[PDB]
């Protein structure tokens, strides 16, 4: 589904992203509208044969089982398929593995080109309180 961005920030709320780890809810908002534009389904490949999952874009090379990426590590413990889902649970509880660590979200490559240093509130404008 592709979520609107008001719905996605109060979903990432309700599952305790507004500041996990210091990285207020703008961030996973902004990071979300880059690597994915809102859409649970966004898939994309990359140049080493692992493929990208979701609405954060979740490789396989470490944190989901595919099938098909050789080396993959599976750190979430989930089929990367569990990623794509309406409900984005699975997607939460594997970023904030991610974000944990050490790199935070330097992670997501399109957080840290285009959300990092601006005015990420701008995201969030809007939403419930």
């Amino acid at each position: 589904k592709v979520f609107g961005r008001c719905e996605l920030a109060a979903a990432m709320k309700r599952h305790g992203l507004d500041n996990y780890r210091g990285y207020s809810l703008g961030n996973w908002v902004c990071a979300a509208k880059f690597e994915s534009n809102f859409n649970t389904q966004a898939t994309n490949r990359n140049t080493d044969g692992s493929t990208d999952y979701g609405i954060l874009q979740i490789n396989s090379r470490w944190w989901c089982n595919d099938g098909r990426t050789p080396g993959s590590r599976n750190l979430c413990n989930i089929p990367c398929s569990a990623l794509l889902s309406s409900d984005i649970t699975a997607s939460v509880n594997c970023a904030k593995k991610i974000v944990s660590d050490g790199n935070g979200m330097n992670a997501w490559v399109a957080w840290r080109n285009r959300c990092k240093g601006t005015d990420v509130q701008a995201w969030i404008r809007g939403c419930r309180l």
